[PDB]
């Protein structure tokens, strides 16, 4: 559920999200992928974005990550970027599964990776 996922995400990345809709900015999605692959351009991810044009940048970074690593999963930016509940709920559900299956043994420091943003 949304509550179970949000709690998981907040603990994983040391975030304080209250609604699934907040994942629509694409920043959290990028960092979940960074925790798994560690080659995301975190400095260029607009982590605390408020303007849609900035969300667009996050999604292009996310899409580039999928392409670089040969991830076949679909990413419908047009649906997610509007911060709609259902679309983001579904994408986050898949991301958690991807994380479970691919996150290795190394420790991840979400705060340091974001330069404490």
């Amino acid at each position: 559920s949304r509550t179970e996922l949000l709690t998981w995400l907040n603990g994983l990345l040391n975030l304080n999200y209250k609604k699934i809709e907040e994942c629509g900015t694409g920043a959290a999605y990028c960092q979940i992928m960074d925790s798994i692959y560690g080659d995301l351009p975190m400095n260029r991810v607009k982590f605390n974005a408020t303007a849609e044009y900035e969300f667009q940048t996050n999604y292009k970074i996310l899409q580039s990550c999928f392409s670089r690593h040969g991830i076949e999963k679909t990413v419908y930016v047009d649906k997610l970027i509007r911060c709609k509940f259902q679309d983001n709920l579904e994408f986050l559900q898949w991301l958690k599964k991807h994380w479970i299956r691919h996150k290795d043994e190394s420790v991840y420091d979400p705060d340091a990776r974001r330069k404490y943003r």
